[PDB]
């Protein structure tokens, strides 16, 4: 482990000379404002303040155009002539927020101009020069120049010797388990690509030692029915400790080793595992210790240049039937040996590689070299499928390091909203040093929102009970690699979140009369923190609050007591923070249902459907507690119907009065009504396909601007269970009466095509669900969970036919005031 770790640091320094601090590319200092590049690349009013005028200049900018031409736009409002105006020393900003537009981005591309303009809010920039931006993230020279902290050989191929170890003892065990536990015995199993080797072998079990109650001692060889020359290089050894009660046997702790260390010696001689409880035990497991080191050694390369093959057409449609097919989810066995055979004639459609090793007979050393040989003669595969080959079933760090290399063609824009699989896809690198730690590593030192990102990421994951020294290591480097700018920044803003967490469980401790007042006063500590403090918002760090606003501060009297913080704005510029604090409930959980809901309008934005969602923020910032974005002008749909209904007894009519009160003109009305039929439709697919059947008044949400939204995500993948409901006055907004009209028939299209265009992305979302897997989700813990979001998604069916099935499940939804529509 030193050795792994030191030699880790070594290689990250020399990760650290491609990102000097003078290049301002790769160290900007600030943050960039998001882009998710959308199709059809209309126009809208943009007010930019400038450095010497009273007033901003206001004025209507093509959507499509990019940063760049509308900086100089905004210099030609103020210079006759751009001859000697430094064009290139400028930049874009959003008012408040200290994050920079992207020069060769469409101004539509942005995150926030998309927003305002699905709120319909002024947009509202500032041109500057990068003189005048914060830069104070940037990296420093002492930070470039400064140290990262966190005899005979024989190849393995000619290794006859069985694989054994003896299991000698566990030391450490505690009071609790001798009172409750007679014996104890150990599971052991060999496992490579995610999946056994051989059926699990038994210890014998045994009590405590004689004069020792804290020592276990087994001294009981254990053997395989296997050899050192037969065990793939990533090969892993899982122990799992067991007690049988006294008074079924329950799995105390779980060890693993690898067989090969990070320099492909095999393990030999005594070896000391930890596992932790919720305290350390240690297991130790000799290895024999011959007189000689094995290595293990890759089978020679294999040159080949494979056009020249047989055809046929009863076998080629089988097979492009197959490469064309969703996933290699489910692949029959016949499938899986008719494609492998025909691999070579598939190197014209690279994203199906991941069938072709799925399909592979085995992984055996001596039909590496034929798998190699393929590998690096295949065409480079787009990011998003190259995921598949860093989940569990891939061990192969060839193949993985290639899937890496394959992955650096993603943009960072793209890889920041897919970082929560790529912290997972950790845990099947047996090694600390990888590819994909580098790659990480690599994309968040020239990309600032990644760093956060992944800090916070990575600070989840230490919780793990198995993997949880490694990602110390890792948070380490990414902490020494940041510089002390980012660090200083990520300090004050866990101090922050730990503050706010003491005030959450000080209001929910107290009760009644006594709980405003207990926030008041708790806050005082927080107030303190600012007045020596300036400090990033983590939800999204480039708000910059200098200071509490303690009288808007208050509680939402609901399940979980959460906070709503208010905080002023460090510029002027801005406007107020508002955030929930949340402590209690596990909040990872509502992040991946958001995140999946992201990607749903990602993939839509991409082919040109904009079905106006809401995508609102959450971060897990602890065990069990987080921030969350707060919707302003958004109320829970029961709100409404009950506020309306102590005026009405209409049924149908709750939602159309509470959107026209707020859009009272008749251009407002409609608009609200499009954005209602819009945002409902992305909803509903979304409802169906991520299995959230829990939806009631008061989980389904409103904004006044007649957007709907998911707020609450308790059963998500909930597909053991009318799908969607759609009661009578949503259908009397989409309508607009009481009638069937055309705009129903729109929201029916919309729904189809926006659910074939996930369809069609079927392999990314089972591949992000399974990534997310190890992560300890109470219900996506199994493939099983998977299936039922394949089966939701209909792989096998044409667009049509998925057509007539949505639709039908719509007019399902319908329930009894379905007679009234065709």
């Amino acid at each position: 482990q030193n050795d792994e770790v030191a030699a880790f640091c070594q290689s990250i320094m020399k990760l650290k000379t491609k990102f000097p601090y003078t290049d301002h590319c790769t160290n900007p200092g600030y943050l960039l404002s998001p882009v998710t590049v959308q199709r059809n690349m209309a126009s809208v009013k943009v007010s930019i303040e400038i450095e010497g005028l009273q007033l901003p200049v206001t004025f209507t900018c093509d959507v499509s155009s990019t940063v760049e031409i509308i900086i100089m736009q905004a210099l030609c409002w103020v210079h006759d002539d751009l001859n000697q105006v430094d064009v290139g020393s400028y930049i874009l900003k959003v008012c408040g927020q200290e994050e920079v537009l992207q020069n060769n981005h469409c101004l539509g591309s942005h995150e926030h101009i998309q927003n305002c303009r699905k709120w319909d809010t002024e947009i509202k920039l500032q041109l500057l020069t990068l003189s005048a931006m914060c830069q104070n993230l940037a990296r420093t020279a002492e930070d470039d120049e400064a140290p990262v902290d966190l005899r005979n050989i024989k190849e393995a191929w000619t290794a006859t010797e069985q694989l054994q170890f003896t299991v000698y003892a566990a030391h450490g065990i505690s009071s609790n388990w001798v009172s409750n536990y007679e014996k104890y015995y150990l599971i052991c199993s060999l496992s490579h690509n995610g999946k056994d080797l051989f059926k699990p072998i038994q210890s014998k079990k045994v009590g405590t030692y004689k004069n020792a109650a804290y020592l276990i001692k087994w001294d009981e060889l254990i053997i395989f029915p296997i050899q050192i020359s037969q065990l793939p290089l990533e090969s892993v050894l899982h122990l799992t400790l067991f007690g049988v009660l006294n008074q079924g046997p329950e799995a105390l702790g779980k060890v693993s080793l690898t067989l090969f260390d990070f320099k492909r010696f095999l393990t030999c001689g005594t070896k000391l595992a930890y596992l932790w409880t919720s305290e350390r035990i240690v297991l130790q497991v000799d290895f024999p210790s011959p007189a000689f080191d094995i290595i293990y050694t890759s089978p020679q390369i294999d040159r080949n240049i494979i056009k020249l093959e047989t055809l046929e057409s009863d076998i080629k449609g089988k097979l492009l039937d197959i490469i064309h097919r969703d996933s290699s989810f489910g692949l029959s066995k016949e499938d899986k040996v008719f494609l492998w055979e025909n691999r070579y004639y598939c190197l014209k459609h690279p994203n199906c590689l991941p069938k072709i090793l799925a399909s592979a007979p085995n992984w055996k050393w001596a039909n590496l070299a034929k798998t190699y040989s393929l590998l690096h003669q295949w065409p480079p595969l787009c990011p998003l499928a190259a995921l598949e080959l860093l989940d569990a079933k891939f061990a192969d760090q060839e193949v993985r390091s290639l899937a890496v290399s394959w992955m650096e063609a993603i943009s960072d824009d793209e890889l920041a909203d897919l970082l929560p699989q790529f912290v997972q896809a950790l845990k099947y690198e047996i090694y600390l040093n990888s590819s994909l730690v580098r790659f990480l590593l690599s994309r968040a030192l020239g990309n600032i929102q990644i760093a956060h990102s992944l800090y916070w990421l990575l600070k989840d994951a230490l919780h793990d009970t198995h993997f949880g020294s490694r990602y110390e290591h890792v948070l380490g480097a990414l902490l020494s690699v940041g510089g002390k700018g980012l660090r200083e920044e990520l300090s004050k803003q866990m101090k922050l979140v730990q503050l706010l967490g003491g005030v959450a469980e000080k209001v929910r401790q107290a009760s009644g009369s006594t709980r405003q007042v207990v926030l008041q006063k708790s806050m005082e500590r927080v107030q303190s923190f600012f007045l020596r403090n300036k400090c990033r918002l983590p939800l999204k760090p480039s708000l910059v609050a200098k200071e509490l606003n303690i009288k808007s501060c208050s509680f939402f009297s609901s399940n979980a007591m959460p906070l709503k913080v208010t905080m002023v704005n460090a510029d002027p510029l801005g406007e107020e923070i508002n955030v929930m604090f949340k402590v209690g409930e596990d909040l990872r959980q509502d992040m991946l249902a958001l995140q999946m809901i992201k990607i749903m309008d990602k993939i839509w934005l991409k082919e040109g459907l904009d079905l106006r969602m809401v995508i609102f923020r959450c971060l897990s910032t602890g065990r069990d507690r987080g921030m969350v974005e707060l919707v302003p002008a958004s109320d829970t749909l029961r709100k409404i119907q009950v506020e309306y209904g102590v005026t009405g007894s209409f049924k149908d009519k709750p939602l159309a009065e509470w959107l026209r009160k707020y859009n009272p003109s008749e251009e407002e009305y409609e608009k609200a009504s499009e954005n209602f039929i819009y945002s409902c439709a992305g909803c509903c697919v979304a409802t169906y396909v991520l299995g959230i059947c829990d939806r009631h008044n008061d989980n389904i949400m409103l904004r006044s601007t007649g957007h709907m939204f998911h707020i609450d995500f308790g059963k998500f993948l909930g597909h053991a269970q009318a799908p969607f409901v759609l009661t009578s006055d949503m259908a009397y907004v989409i309508n607009g009466g009481e009638k069937p009209t055309i705009r129903f028939q729109l929201f029916v299209d919309l729904c189809c095509q926006a659910y074939n265009l996930i369809r069609k992305q079927t392999n990314l979302f089972l591949n992000l669900l399974s990534l997310m897997i190890p992560s300890g989700l109470p219900e996506l813990t199994s493939i099983q969970d998977l299936k039922y979001v394949r089966d939701a998604l209909q792989p096998q069916t044409t667009d049509a036919e998925a057509t007539i099935f949505f639709t039908r499940l719509i007019e399902s939804s319908l329930g009894s005031i379905a007679t009234k529509f065709n």
